């Protein structure tokens, strides 16, 4: 392991103040320009709009355009300019640091896996929610596809087992992951119709493609809102907060480009312009940065450290999502 945060210290501990419980939703394939709050022509995010204390960040750029590239960068100390995907697995990352300081780290996954991020930590702290062995919400659609909302089921038991400790829970979403946007949501979120149902996105009627994509966003709005609602049930005993950031955007036929993964050197804007949301309870003392702060995935690591009152010289000056 190559360390950059051996100086990390927690200024206040959970035995001397309210313990902190945070959910970080690691989003998948969501575009900033398809969010209602960013100026989109459709109400793709209605449930989040009914919750007080949610900050929408209108200017967030992802480290890259693929899950394998972006996800390790999101938890890196190095920042996008110095990040190396091929050696990321051997670097101390922000979750290693928090775990060493006693924060209880949980990673649930309905996407694929942590892309290296969890590899140094006990495997018991990673759980696969793509399979019904763990996910109880798969039989809600004709595909028997495990849903993101299934990752909230049983978190109270996790909280009960970590009673009184600081907790950081990562929920790695399937979210809008393609090309089969139409399989990413249940019938209740099929509001924009008709929808594209083929793997050849270029042959699908363009409007029908956008419709399927936006319906999947409604399913993600629902999931994020339910994550906040779950946190709201522990607001008296814990300082609760929720961070959402998508790993990268998506092309939907602009200049003939579909799906994601374009090399950063010529990646279109829509593959790197991502939504981010931050929610916190009024008691936590956490203050969001301005909604239009120029932000990137580099802000995630300092946000997570600040949420748990942790300092580290490597990201001392780095802009975060919160003050
Ligand atoms: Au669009
Ligand atoms: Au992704
Ligand atoms: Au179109």
């Amino acid at each position: 392991t190559i360390y950059h945060a051996k100086d990390a210290v927690q200024a206040t501990k959970p035995d001397m103040r309210k313990p902190r419980l945070v959910v970080f939703v690691v989003g998948e394939t969501a575009r900033a320009d398809h969010v209602s709050f960013n100026g989109y022509e459709r109400d793709t995010f209605p449930q989040l709009a009914k919750i007080d204390g949610v900050t929408n960040f209108s200017n967030v750029t992802s480290c890259g355009t693929s899950t394998a590239y972006s996800v390790p960068c999101m938890f890196s100390y190095l920042g996008a300019d110095e990040y190396d995907v091929d050696t990321a697995k051997y670097q101390e990352n922000v979750l290693d640091t928090l775990d060493r300081l006693g924060v209880s780290i949980l990673w649930r996954d309905n996407n694929s896996d942590s892309k290296g991020v969890m590899d140094k930590l006990p495997k018991a702290q990673f759980a696969d929610y793509k399979s019904a062995t763990n996910n109880a919400i798969c039989n809600t659609n004709p595909y028997n596809e495990c849903r993101d909302v299934g990752m909230l089921v049983g978190l109270d038991d996790f909280v009960a087992a970590n009673n009184g400790k600081d907790m950081l829970i990562m929920l790695h979403q399937m979210g809008n992951h393609g090309p089969a946007y139409f399989k990413r949501y249940d019938e209740k979120f099929a509001k924009f119709t008709p929808v594209c149902e083929g793997n050849e996105l270029a042959k699908c009627e363009h409007q029908s493609l956008i419709n399927a994509y936006d319906n999947a966003l409604l399913a993600t709005d629902d999931f994020i809102a339910q994550s906040i609602q779950w946190l709201q049930t522990h607001s008296n005993a814990y300082d609760v907060s929720m961070l959402y950031v998508s790993d990268h955007g998506e092309s939907l036929g602009e200049n003939g480009v579909y799906l994601h993964g374009m090399p950063n050197a010529f990646a279109p804007k829509e593959q790197r312009s991502v939504p981010a949301f931050f929610w916190t309870d009024k008691q936590t003392g956490i203050t969001p940065m301005a909604t239009d702060t120029v932000l990137t995935h580099d802000a995630i690591t300092p946000t997570l450290l600040k949420l748990f009152d942790v300092t580290a010289d490597k990201v001392k000056d780095r802009t975060a999502f919160i003050r």
